[PDB]
């Protein structure tokens, strides 16, 4: 799953309402993609709101009741019948009531359950920064700072390969044949990128996903908001690789369940996968996911290696590149 479509906020209203939640426009505006009017995954957005309101992600089972369907039709989210159904699971609420005494009241009144105090509050996306039920697969950054945009032209020019696709923001790459896929109207290939890589795009030896996600509240948030970009661009980019090709993507780890699953699904498809933070990468949370040797071999993926590298990067124990 994890497909992007339009009108996800509208489709989510009835799901959210099972937990007494009623999002105003200003509150919706704290969801990345809302203000910019871009397509998204309803599930990823639900997950984000589940954490923000109740301090728990979807793997808690909190919205596992098959109450309200979420379907995609004609690139639009809606509530037509589907095998993917969600809604407040009252049994889970009761299962959790011992540990979280006011949680039943939170989900009855659509207020935020402050996981630090146990008290209810008005919606604010800074109260519950991480899902307390999730074993985070790697360390997160404590200190994030304002850095100028990283330049990866040096990094990509040194990858093995002749034909290159840069997806997203413009990037000159000295020494190679570079095509540019973007929403900017002068790109080699032009389209909305929130709905994914257009199927008519050719095949390439290297694809570089040069797309970033704004840091607003926390490394976790940043990660979550980039997940849909991993799915719609990075993962879809694997269908546009020649045998043995390479996909490199800007990323922030996989603090959230979706990113972890998407990166896993991408890693399985390559001989080699690694995570890098070159000297040119200033933003503390930023990393490059590096997938080399695309092929059609069936594989498993142990996340220990990438996860350990991520932790070492974000805690500062890995040598500087
Ligand atoms: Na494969």
């Amino acid at each position: 799953q994890n497909k992007a479509a339009v009108c996800w906020a509208k489709a989510l209203v009835p799901v959210l309402k099972t937990a007494g939640i009623d999002m105003t426009t200003e509150q919706w505006n704290t969801v990345d993609y809302f203000e910019t009017d871009k397509a998204h995954s309803a599930e990823i957005v639900l997950n984000q709101l589940c954490v923000r309101f109740f301090g728990l992600d979807l793997d808690s089972g909190l919205f596992s009741a098959p109450t309200v369907p979420l379907s995609i039709r004609n690139n639009h989210w809606d509530n037509s019948p589907s095998p993917n159904m969600y809604g407040l699971n009252k049994e889970v609420v009761r299962q959790l009531s011992r540990r979280y005494p006011q949680l039943p009241r939170a989900v009855a009144t659509g207020r935020v359950y402050d996981m630090n105090t146990g008290t209810l509050r008005n919606y604010d996306p800074r109260i519950n920064l991480v899902p307390v039920n999730r074993r985070l697969p790697h360390a997160l950054v404590l200190h994030h700072n304002e850095h100028p945009q990283s330049d990866f032209s040096s990094f990509v020019s040194k990858l093995k390969g002749r034909t290159v696709l840069v997806v997203g923001e413009k990037l000159s790459v000295p020494g190679k044949m570079v095509d540019w896929l973007s929403d900017r109207p002068e790109a080699t290939f032009r389209a909305r990128l929130d709905l994914g890589i257009p199927g008519d795009v050719p095949k390439y030896d290297i694809i570089f996903v040069n797309v970033r996600t704004p840091y607003k509240y926390h490394h976790y948030q940043q990660c979550e908001d980039h997940a849909i970009k991993l799915s719609m661009l990075t993962k879809k980019a694997c269908l546009h690789l020649n045998p043995g090709g390479t996909c490199v993507s800007i990323g922030y780890g996989y603090a959230d369940r979706a990113s972890e699953s998407i990166i896993g699904a991408i890693a399985r498809q390559f001989k080699f996968s690694r995570v890098c933070k070159p000297k040119s990468s200033l933003e503390e949370t930023e990393v490059l996911f590096v997938f080399i040797g695309y092929d059609r071999k069936a594989r498993t993926h142990n996340p220990y290696k990438l996860s350990s590298t991520l932790t070492n990067i974000y805690t500062g124990s890995r040598l500087h590149e």
